[PDB]
């Protein structure tokens, strides 16, 4: 056990996911016109803070991130403690 539940506020500041995928804005003109950003007044009380990084905007088993590749945001986990057993 690493990660207990998903982690709000619990240091995501990561623009690098799992797939070694940079992640980024949640409020970008990206993530803020998919479905988890900084605009719906919860995500952030869920684990957001428009930051540039993997967190919370689900109840992932660890904080996550989209991360725009070629106009393709695209969701992986990030390498954090999720324990990958």
């Amino acid at each position: 056990t690493c990660y207990e539940g998903n982690g709000h506020f619990y240091r995501g500041k990561a623009s690098t996911d799992t797939m070694g995928r940079p992640c980024l804005p949640w409020n970008s003109a990206t993530v803020l016109q998919q479905t988890y950003h900084a605009h719906r007044s919860d995500a952030l009380q869920l684990g957001l803070g428009k930051h540039n990084y993997c967190r919370n905007p689900d109840n992932r088993r660890r904080p996550w991130c989209y991360v725009q590749v070629g106009l393709k945001p695209l969701v992986q986990e990030c390498m954090v403690h999720d324990c990958a057993d």
